[PDB]
């Protein structure tokens, strides 16, 4: 805000100003892995996968 | 108070002084400002701006 001095303040009165600021987002990050069903016999390689993926 | 030396004294009698300040004031401070009733249908800035002025 602004301020004044003084008793009279006739046809002195500011106006309002208020700024903002923006914020926006980007593309999103994935990991993305194919599997056959074969390869589900042993699920240790698959789960190890998801938590370095984490 | 002034102090004198020796016995005599005669005819060198002072007087009394006691000095003054003077607190006073300054011109009233302000914040002033105008809105259209249009301005009013959201009043959040309004209620920014008070807290601004203060």
């Amino acid at each position: 805000s602004p301020t004044q001095e003084g008793w009279d303040l006739t046809d002195k009165a500011t106006g309002l100003l208020e700024l903002n600021v923006a914020v926006n987002m980007g593309e999103p990050d994935n990991d993305f892995f194919q599997l056959r069903a074969d390869d589900l016999r042993d699920e240790t390689a698959y789960r190890r996968r998801i938590q370095s993926a984490a």
